[PDB]
């Protein structure tokens, strides 16, 4: 057990640990799901990243030796290669500006390059967390850039991947199935006929519309806050920093992309510039929330989706059951045999959690309080658990579900004989009116359209074969 | 066509007509926002108006004003409360944060009225003062939250209870009906073991009969009054026992109320009027009214399952369950001839995702309180008032269009009765679960029944199958 | 009492009206807040908009009577300009295709399009709803193209300008103010130095992103559902009728907008195509949805801009009291000459209920079941709600508020002087650590930071001065 | 290094050691979403061990199974709520709606854990089938919804109201404490009356006593258990009596848990688990725990006025409110030094948005019930316990670090007292409310006391005004 001290006086911490006095702090006065709640290591792995280029736009600048940025450099990524994930105890539910994380970061990061530099672990540390590490950098505008870098990676290079492999599989389907007719169902009764391809082709649509939404956001929250400092003024911040770091923050997440994704071309290039205003990015996260908004729409899409699988598997006798979903497990531990839609409910589930999780950030978003919001470590965790949720899930889906989807084709076809409402297109031979009458017949006397339009002397035999057409329906032009 | 009236601030013009005065005046030109649509609820006018009643007469009993004054107010009262003064309330829900304006919106109808009811004419020198008399030993602060807690209980007691209760009662005329009619349970969405259509109305019945009771235990909280409380729950200008004998005379003026409207009636519950224990909190939250909010929102989600499962049941009438025949209440489309769709489902579902919508919305406005008023009531006053009319005509008007003249399509029910594979859970405690399993894979994968797959599998002999799987007593196994 | 019959047989309407069996039964079977929550007039003029342009296009490919497309015109256009708002007395809460308002304009254009041609009105009509005025056309389709119509002629012409007015009020206060120094407030503690104008720029950028957000948005939901008829397979309607209605109604929104506001630009050009699918835009609503979220974020950033303007404004002498907004009314019935911030508490609870309507819309969206969304009328009367309320909201803020933003310069200068956190500018000179021994003094022994940097032999009378100036901390480059 | 595992769909690998059988191993490769830390709460999975304990005991007693298997089992559920088995429960939250493969997880375990104690050896053969044996009489539909009502009731009755009770009791110390210091009650934020710090902390106390007392009403009601509906809720491969004697063992079980756990201590709530009276209401929707969700969405809103009034009392030092002090617990800030943050109000805050959010969650998930299954089980139960966590660790994080050592700015409250102008409101009986405003107007654009401008518009003398004007009289005006 190490000794440290601060303003407040002095505190343990495990001799092996790289965390001072700040983060022992907070370890104590924070006990709050410190089981499960531990800050998002994407948070601090991003904090790292701008620290990094921090150090070395710190030296361009000439405002700290390149012994020291070295140090720290080397230090940085050791952190975000995932070599120090337990020196980050601390929780989401800290203060509200992420300071506390700040401070963790900078601490890990002074005495580990101070460990570097020094060759051993000395009391005196050279590097200062405040002095060297957050040179430049307040929380209120450094945390807000983590927050930021951090979900535009998860977006761009995660989330983006899933939905168009889950686009991809849809679309293989979509055309595998594009000439099978079926029965459309609209408030849940027989309407006319359309092909399976035209109904997949529906989701295919709103997933493309979520993606393309999501493109849309991404260059908007790759807007910095950096350079703002304590309340967006940029005190304390050297002409030129916020653009520097911007420039050299594009080129490492370039290189990172190609160190993870070998013989891939990014969905989207994240190219990180200034705010235009420093104090809309200390006192807002519209441009976070607009995300969010995006990945609410994407939710409601997946839930028709998944809804949709579960409703047309319903079966395998007292159902629709024009689907045939893969059988990955048994469904019940009291009736056995059965198979249950697992990968729907997984995926409808996930859907409630992200609009839920929107809905949180909402009123997050909501709660600003003049030059700073203090909601920005459940603004974090509520998108980044998005991110991972949307990442995941769409993925499972795509692979576990969609990929062998398979057709009941007698029991789709005994549909598309069944359904009345084939007499919509006898409504611009014989009108709506002998129409009705014609259905009202077919169903009291429970007859087919054609017995029933021929004995109510309506259309000949030859007539209604020629003008009812299943496959003709559904390909109108 | 105009008066010229007169506030703290000066002077302004009303039509000649009206008994509004100058903070109306002011309030409907400072806040146009939804005039056509967004007026204050007359439930809270109305509310307002039964409190001024009583306050003038606690206020006489006291001895802080004249029978002359006292006898006067009263009688403008029971004008507005009797819908004859509706035209006098024309601000906005989205007014001070307070509802300020709509209490001296009252203030002024009452204080004019009660002013031409003493001299017989109206003289622009008003006899009742809105500040001194009508609204003696009151803040809006404690009689606006009184209003919103007197306005929301006379719904929810009088409309919403008996609403539910009918919907209850006529669900259970189906459970009846259909008790013993056999049709096969389905658990995500795929085919499980017998039950009766009856059991299955028990389970909306029951979640119907949860939420009633929740809401009838909740009622006796929000008839905890903030009146007393005055500026900031002090009770600062006024005078001892006044809360308490106002809400004795406002409990008698609510039972009246009651027996003038409903003959040969009892009511769902009796409200009786106290102060609340804690006039600060009275003043600074409105916690038990979020409280009824949540009774509401498990309403919603209780009747959200309850349309969901008959427009799934009632789907078809060719390629879907077609357990369920709805009453054919319209035509039901404009290309489709024929078509009759599930609207009383439809019209409920939209309403559930409006109320739970309405109990979000309030539950925020219940969080922005700050310090000793929270300045969101008439959103919260809106939202709760809104959510009572929905549930009271929507739940009535799915009994009487929808449950009431239920039947079923019994061929199509016996049918998934006879097919369904999952009759083999009974084999169970037979042959054991696995050997369960084996049997209905090879039923599914030979398009084959159940008692040839037990002989051709030599698992079950066709006397003992016979014992053991008879659907009626599989729903009612005692 | 005029006697009407269907399909389900007889039934009454008042001689006086235009609407017929549809429309009674509709009446009585959906007894639902009749009083309150009528179908939101703006749909039932965009119906007779979409019902014009679908007489002209059904004429020109010679589907139609150039006789019956005429007077239909004419019915259609007396409609929009409000000379039948009382033949439209159905609720939200009907089906949940809006089918039965279809049937309410198809019925009311039916009647008065047959009095017109006739001369008087007959119980046989020689103007057919379904025939005629329905030709082509479904309410699966017509609807949606009614709701994104309505809802996009609200937000151009209502909305945009509301929300250009109010960042224009705020801009000239930003510019006003702009030199005039005050104290930023980071977790409600004295932070640094800012001018009035910086913190009205915050509120600017957040509303002008809001803006660019919702005109980006509205090209997408000028998409139409228009030709997908019953399931989306356009079965029913002729080729090229979806592309010929949308250029038809382009140039009637063009004129519309000609004839409402003279000598104006809009702020959006409203280019209304087909969608791309068919089946997405009756299965779904996700591009309505997108604009919920983009009113979402506004009303997020509308929620700190009012409490902000309540909390400077706070006293007059136990609070703030930077700010003086105008008065415009009595405060209290209790207490005399109390002044209360009540545009402010307007604005914040409209926010509230924009937010719940977003949440509400979410939900409704997500309610998808196979080829028809059936939750339409409540996410138009939801977004169409919002759109009121953004519009009179934000320009009676603009007006009743910002407008006449006055500040107390005494009091703001006094913040200014007795800030500790000027200390910040001496941390680059003095170190963070002896900064904070300076602030402790200062606090312990009630005294100045000069008086105490002197007293604890720090700085000097002189290089205090010399670096502590706050009008140059606010703009330091 | 593996153990081939064999289920009704075939065989597959698990690491040796392990407990977990077939369709764990399936679960885990099935739904790969966030399993680094969404892992199915570990108080499901207690409960489910529990109730698997009891449901062995009343089979034996019920002559269903033999003593020899009864006692196996037992002693392995021990063993998982015991805490010795909490690395063979790796499954997600985002499974099947039905809770299915977690209650399969636990089967397994139990059953190979209990097969392993009669044996002394781990043999491919189990003499424990964990369907047969260990889930004898039970369905993951009624035992999934058991242990989500029996695992949140413990959360609830154990930690969460013991948390509220405690912030209450330390706020009630600072009340009395404060109880005759005389501040300005602010509306609005505007300057309005006197009042004690100790009436305005008053405010708090009985918002967060009312939730504790609708918390410890809704605790009965979710101790009405699913347990005996099987499939879907008719009881089918249940014996009679079951249900009841289960309920009162698991009672007995949970009564003893309770005094294992906490000497010296009376439950705050006795849990006595009872079967649900309708047991298809009880699988098809979640109205007990959705009702229980809404008090602790109350709960919050209530918490959010108390952060958010400490967060604005203590603002400051020199350019806010500065009433509150606060205790510093840290440093505060990376770059302006000595600046010290409410950071307790700050984490309370996001806590009560997070519930706020778990409770929309919660209502969407309870309102997507089909037919005889809720099918978002899994949902409920994580954001439900994840809102007893927060409620229990916040609330007393808030109670120790910031309102146990609360202090005043004495100096600053006696300013503000003394500043009003709103003492003006104690006049308003004697010159009445147009005086009264005419006076304060004067006093405000003349930059003049209350005093001097009610000499110099002669509306009262100097000795009059003496005698209405106490500060202490008003907060306390008897």
């Amino acid at each position: 057990l190490r000794v440290v001290e601060d303003s407040l006086g002095k505190i343990n911490v495990p001799l092996e640990r790289y965390y001072g006095a700040q983060t022992a702090r907070s370890l104590g006065n924070f006990n709050v799901c410190t089981r499960s709640d531990t800050m998002p290591l994407q948070i601090v792995y991003s904090l790292a990243m701008i620290k990094e280029v921090a150090a070395c736009t710190n030296f361009k600048l000439g405002r700290i030796s390149s012994k020291l940025s070295d140090a720290i450099v080397k230090a940085c990524r050791e952190v975000y290669h995932g070599q120090h994930d337990n020196e980050f105890p601390l929780v989401i539910w800290q203060t509200g500006s992420g300071t506390q994380t700040n401070m963790n970061v900078n601490e890990v990061l002074s005495s580990r390059a101070s460990e570097l530099i020094d060759g051993s672990r000395s009391s005196r540390l050279t590097v200062h967390p405040n002095d060297h590490v957050n040179l430049g950098q307040s929380s209120n505008d450094i945390f807000p850039t983590a927050m930021n870098l951090s979900i535009a990676m998860e977006t761009a290079w995660k989330v983006l991947p899933s939905l168009n492999h889950l686009i991809n599989v849809l679309k293989i389907k979509m055309h595998e199935f594009m000439n099978v007719i079926k029965i459309g169902r609209t408030h849940m009764q027989d309407a006319v006929p359309m092909s399976v391809g035209q109904e997949l082709s529906g989701y295919v649509s709103q997933l493309q519309q979520a993606v393309d939404s999501i493109k849309s956001q991404l260059p908007l929250i790759c807007h910095l806050a950096v350079g703002g400092t304590a309340v967006g003024t940029g005190l304390n911040c050297s002409k030129g920093f916020d653009e520097e770091l911007c420039v050299s923050l594009t080129q490492l997440t370039d290189r990172l992309y190609r160190t993870m994704y070998k013989e891939s071309t990014p969905v989207v290039d994240l190219i990180f510039k200034p705010a235009e205003n420093k104090f809309a990015a200390l006192a807002g996260h519209d441009a976070l929330l607009q995300l969010s908004g995006c990945f609410n729409t994407t939710a409601t899409a997946l839930m028709r989706l998944s809804n949709d699988f579960c409703l047309l598997s319903s079966g395998p006798n007292c159902g629709l059951s024009e689907f045939v979903l893969p059988a990955n497990e048994p469904g019940s531990s009291i009736m056995p045999g059965k198979v249950n839609p697992t990968q729907c409910e997984s995926l409808r589930m996930v859907c409630l959690q992200i609009m839920g999780n929107h809905f949180t950030t909402s009123m997050a978003a909501s709660q600003g309080q003049l030059e700073l919001n203090v909601c920005k470590p459940l603004i974090a965790a509520n998108l980044l658990h998005t991110c991972e949720l949307l990442t995941d899930s769409t993925r499972c889906f795509a692979d576990k579900c969609v990929r062998d989807l398979q057709l009941n084709r007698e029991k789709i076809q005994e549909y598309v004989d069944k359904s009345l409402m084939l007499v919509t297109v006898l409504t611009p031979h014989i009108g709506y009116d002998l129409s009705a009458k014609l259905v009202q017949h077919a169903s009291k006397f429970k007859k087919g359209l054609r017995e029933s339009a021929i004995e109510l002397n309506l259309l000949c035999g030859e007539k209604f074969d020629e003008i009812v057409k299943p496959m003709e329906m559904a390909f109108p032009h």
